[PDB]
């Protein structure tokens, strides 16, 4: 069964895939900043931090247990319980699961609209170290999928696991069906040896052992090209056989039910190609891309506006999600051709003269490297 | 069969998908405001408030429970029971379900068209805090699908749930059908053992235990390459076998009935591409987008003109929804080429000049990085 | 079923393929460094050290055993326990498995973010040599796939094996199914010989030996064009035959289950083209490349920024991975044509000059042999 | 069985193909050098050596036995036990198998990082000649596939055979299945002759010989257009027939299992064309090319950097692997057209004037022969 729903995660592989395919596919797409003077220093600082495996782990724990929290370490000399100040920087991030976070203090001031969230968070990392209190501005809380408000307050504000009992049992019964299919194959044919007066033999005596040894020895040497001899007055040899048919489609239907309840396309979970059509599964993968972007817009972004203000001193910035459908080299060159022809087809006597022209070609054509100029 | 809609929602997964696919995919499309001098500050404010998860949750509860109420809080100076006057008005927002809203005060002024609808609302969130009264202009009431006026006045002006009785039992009997299919698979064949004088053993005795242990041991050691021996005079061994055929078609028909009743097309509810066609799923997707566009135009907009007048201080503005169907990097580049060559064709015969061509190209080609000027 | 993962790995072939297809195909793709004045010396150093087989082996052991440690040795002047200072730092490298690494010293300095992780490592390669201690900065720890934090701290900070229990028994029962199929084929038909009074011969006597020799001799001399003669009064000859149907489909379903559990697509694990479609395998390959790209971005890079700062002395550099999908001689020539005609289109309107066009063309068209100069 | 796994190689043809298709396909592709003044003198010296059959044999022995070694003969007057000097040339190479190489001396100097490999190799060529000792810099060691470090040190640093027991038995059972199919075809129909009182005839007497001679003679003259006559009171003639069906697909499944375990595509091992699709197997052959290049990058290259430094006095050189997918004459000419048009389309007033233009057209267009000039 599920038990702590941790054993089910680290034992079965279907649950592993169902809970993991979304986070890294979501995070490896990448993002670009806008309104900033330049992004290469941002890129260098980002991969100098090299903190995204912790982000992936936090997202996975949020999807599995229903909630996860990440703590931000700031070089400010002030106490971590006191709130941050503008202009502070970041040097590291550490991740916790749902069971390591508990509520400590609550504020309900009428005039201040901040009421409705615990002011001070209490963390218990374990590993024989002292628990400590954290301000609400220091850390961030990651949540899973939405649940009813009654159940939401019943779980102390925590979400719900992605492995609900319907999916759990839909995954479970497939193994039972597979075992039944294996047993059905094993029991395809049975041979019965009828002997007159076989009940007179003493139990577990040398006569019975010799009889069953002879039976086994004759059983090994039988076959299509080999015959056996039996008595005609006291022995009978008959074979009862049963057919096997229709089980592959039954297992396919079970897998389709698992796919339907999971919410992910069959190409990603069954890892199968239909083979009956050339380029129709491109629509399938773009549908999967649509659903993963849909999931991203509600979960990945809050981490973005929680982390960017601590990393860049620029005033106003916006976040843009790059379309994760990356094109192939042939088309890439053709699109660069199209853009470079379009940016300069009539601008020779039109609005786009030099300085906006270079800026336009820099963005839509990242292939054309160019030093900073006008 | 199911009594509490919340338990059925957070227990089953199909109901969760049916409730959730529409609102979040609706909201993640986005929108653009027209008639405003510049758009960057609009996006800056929109992602500064970052209030879209509450909107998604309110829409989900409006769909599920049949009613929801979003509460808008402003930075006024007087009591929240009194009406409002123009101002910044935005620093936060909260949502509530149907069960926490109650009508307490009503007016019927014939001269003013405002009669026939309540003016003061009572909210009782619970959690050991005092309920507080709200003026009508401050908050908005979100409703689901239309019902007969008699039932509307019977339900205290609240809509019905999207999980109707027919949908409920159509979901319910699918699990019964799957359990029956598994049971049918389990009983494909049965082996019957007949013994003369087997009814004389006392129940729960040593002889019966030994007999059943022997039967089990013989059962585990049979198969294709193994044979068994029996006494010809007294006992017999026979096997009864059945067949399985047509069950996957029956289950597929049940799923088809569920799809027909739900109203969401198969690629969204089954996650199974047909595979027998190249590009016929374009029509399926566009039909889905027509459905979600109808739902958006009938439900999402009221929040838009309830919130936008409080956001911006402009006298006049309009809201229109873009085609949601997202193009990919290639064909959007082709569109950009066509647009840029078409706009320059009609401006060289001294019909139109550059000052309006700037905005005409900016509206349709955001890829072209343009600053503001001549 | 299998106890030791190493014995199962070096015994079976499917496990070998599952472990090995990802890391070596990942590494043989290669990479390119950016921000460096010239690239020839980079390749000269890279193939002078020729340390990629050790990287492949370390990745394979990280995948299999759940953990691996690569040891980097530098040309410093002091003891290897002390930290390092900038220098050439590269003359060799060696790798070790999970079983040869142990934690002995730990620090918990709260002020420094370096707490929570070990600083000195103990390696015990064996082979009758003294174990030696290593500073943290000298070596790197390679990990496999994520596990629950409770299990992570239970396993002394080591990951889990990629051969989970479900994958193990899915591999195991396939061989049982194949053996059952062979046994079923062997027993397609059986010939039964009945003789009156055949039970009166003493066991291991001359008469019995002669009888069985005669039976064998008659058995080897039968067929379509040969007949046998028996006594009508006493003995009889009968043949019992069965059928075989649906076994290949059952075996294919078992392979499909193995493919679904493994996570690698059929062309890589079955080496069997579908044959019923023209160019649908492009989507299969690109899905595989998406998977291996995710694996690369999550696992290969840490070695890259662990080793590259020790390789080059440049202050700033960046690492990006090319699209792995290799084009062939024709379409790459078409890409070169498009690139060369597009780059010359935007440099004739006095927008950009030759000094940067040189590098722009050099980055995208290595085929054009360019020296360095104006 | 396998025995010395040499008899299995030189008796069965499937093992022959599995172990041989990779080496010569890998080596006949060829390679070109870069950074050298000219390569035609290199080409002439290379085919003057004519040493590649020994390389193919060494690779085959490495793949089969798990390890092989090649010895380099140098014209230096110094003793072969002493290390080589820079500037020495090569005149011949000789190949040995795994059993002709043994370890003689080991060095473990702490300061020198060369420890970890035997300093002096002892070779025992046999053929009644005296074994001799070799320095480690003189020779090269070729290894097969990776194995666990415990097994690696258990086999004195030698790899593993490509014919593991799983592949061995997968190859073996196919022959058993073929023999069973032949027997099943042979036993398709049996005719039984029943005679009353046939047991009274004396054994091996003239009466029995005459009876069986008559039976055979009647058996030869039977047929569709021929009838036989039997007595009605003492003779019976009956025919028992069994059908054959489903065995070709069973053998096909066995071959597919062999293909899957082998790791090579079915087109190369089954030597079959699907016939249901025009140009889909081009993807199959390019996948095979991908895997053979993948195998090449880890095994062929070390011989390249072991042999090139002894053949060329040029300082710095690099190795490039030519794409083994060779195009057809029609496309070849079209690609030459494309390159010659691309190299000169805008360079008339651009960077590429004369001397880099000729060098560019020399490389990408080897068809255009040209004498050395500017």
């Amino acid at each position: 069964a599920s038990y702590h729903v941790g054993s089910f995660y680290n034992d079965n592989a279907t649950a592993k895939r169902i809970v993991d395919v979304i986070p890294e596919e979501m995070v490896t797409a990448g993002f670009k900043i806008s309104g900033v003077k330049d992004e290469k220093e941002f890129k260098s600082l980002w991969d100098s931090y090299k903190i995204d495996p912790s982000l992936v782990d936090a997202l996975c724990w949020a999807r599995l247990y229903g909630g996860a929290a990440i703590v931000a370490i700031i070089n400010d000399n002030r106490m971590l319980t006191s709130p941050v100040k503008p202009g502070a920087k970041l040097e590291g991030v550490r991740v916790y699961d749902r069971f390591a976070i508990t509520i400590e203090k609550r504020v309900t001031n009428a005039r201040s609209p901040r009421y409705g969230e615990p002011e001070i968070y209490k963390v218990s990392p374990g590993d024989n170290i002292q628990p400590y209190l954290i301000h609400h501005t220091r850390i961030f809380i990651a949540d899973g999928e939405r649940v009813t408000p009654q159940m939401r307050k019943q779980n102390q504000g925590w979400g719900a696991s992605v492995l609900n009992k319907s999916l759990i049992d839909a995954i479970c019964d497939y193994d039972y069906c597979e075992s039944l299919a294996t047993q059905i194959l094993r029991r395809k044919q049975q041979a019965v040896w009828k002997v007159k007066g076989l009940a007179e033999m003493c139990d577990d005596d040398d006569a019975q052992y010799a009889a069953r040894l002879r039976l086994a020895q004759v059983d090994d040497n039988s076959g299509v090209g080999r015959a056996i001899g039996i008595d005609a007055e006291t022995e009978e040899y008959d074979v009862l056989n049963s057919d096997i048919s229709g089980v592959p489609e039954f297992l396919s239907s079970k897998m389709d039910r698992i796919v339907s309840l999971s919410g992910i396309h069959e190409i990603i979970i069954k890892n199968k190609n239909v083979g009956g059509v050339s380029a129709s599964q491109n629509t399938a993968l773009e549908t999967f891309y649509k659903l993963v972007d849909r999931k991203r817009e509600e979960d990945y972004r809050p981490l973005l506006e929680f982390l960017l203000p601590f990393i860049v001193d620029e005033q106003e910035w916006s976040i843009e999600f790059e379309p994760l459908s990356v094109p192939s080299k042939k088309e890439e060159s053709e699109i660069t051709k199209n853009n470079v022809e379009s940016v300069t087809k009539a601008i020779t006597e039109q609005i786009i003269d030099l300085e906006e022209a270079r800026d336009t070609l820099r963005s839509i054509a990242p292939e054309f490297k160019l030093k900073d100029g006008n």
